């Protein structure tokens, strides 16, 4: 496949950062004004990660309708995501709430709590099933209704309740716990199993909503997880490994949110990901047996 080639020859000659480079120069420049406004400043964990205003998604009260996430919309691969920030203290009934009006089925997040010994993101789910949270800003409940721990990651069923109407959704969390503090894994097998996991769980299917996806700034590791699927479920619907140009996805997809994939590291995982995930995708379906 032409990606393994073209990985070989930027791995040869030690030109990732300059890949990495001419992808930054080349990246879309969409305004932010609407994250930018300072009514909305407490709504922002970090001040150089904003959601562009053509891709936001807008919450449905008329109070202030802004949270920082972008729609990611795929034409092509048909399929959407929705790249948010790690909620913050503040925002976690925003979260929850975009959750609910997006009828998203699965939450995908590729953080942990603590990180480098810092906070990345709200405890914005319940930890116990006796303790359900209430957001009272958003009237919105949610109940922890079990919980499988892995290796590697955890995947929870939650309950969400819309108080007004009380309605009640199930939500999938898919919680990602050993992306490495730096650097990248060294192998995909870990990060390539745990979408699959996602994959078959519906979350990422066109009878619901969009998935959310986030990490601490919702574009690093987000981005690698969202680049990833794109690329391989290309590859599967055109069936031509070598159509597939992962730096043009990853274009589009920036088109939507800024600053997807942080790092030269991430970028070169990404490429990883998709030659190995192209294994399955082709007709080995025995591959994923040994991820």
């Amino acid at each position: 496949m032409e990606m393994e080639k073209e990985f070989e020859q930027i791995d040869k000659s030690g030109s990732w950062a300059a890949i990495y480079q001419d992808i930054r120069h080349e990246a879309s420049d969409f305004p932010c004004r609407v994250a930018k406004l300072p009514k909305n400043k407490n709504r922002n964990r970090y001040r150089d990660v904003s959601p562009f205003d053509h891709s936001r998604i807008k919450l449905h009260q008329e109070d202030n309708d802004y949270i920082n996430a972008s729609l990611i919309k795929m034409e092509e691969a048909q399929r959407s995501y929705i790249l948010t920030q790690g909620p913050l203290p503040n925002t976690c009934g925003h979260f929850w709430e975009m959750v609910w009006e997006q009828k998203s089925r699965g939450v995908v997040m590729l953080n942990r709590v603590m990180e480098k010994g810092s906070l990345k993101c709200a405890q914005y789910w319940p930890q116990k099933e006796e303790k359900e949270m209430i957001f009272e800003d958003t009237n919105l409940k949610l109940t922890l209704i079990s919980e499988d721990i892995k290796s590697y990651y955890t995947v929870r069923q939650l309950e969400l309740e819309n108080l007004t109407t009380q309605e009640t959704r199930e939500i999938l969390h898919f919680h990602y716990t050993t992306f490495p503090d730096f650097g990248v894994p060294e192998s995909p097998a870990s990060f390539l199993n745990f979408l699959f996991k996602v994959r078959e769980s519906g979350s990422l299917s066109p009878e619901h909503g969009p998935v959310v996806v986030h990490c601490s700034a919702g574009i690093g590791r987000s981005g690698t997880f969202c680049l990833a699927d794109t690329c391989l479920l290309l590859m599967d619907k055109r069936k031509d490994p070598s159509s597939v140009d992962i730096k043009k996805v990853l274009l589009e997809m920036r088109k939507f949110r800024m600053g997807l994939i942080q790092t030269a590291d991430q970028l070169r995982f990404s490429y990883l990901a998709v030659i190995e995930g192209a294994k399955f995708i082709m007709g080995d379906s025995s591959v994923q047996d040994q991820w």
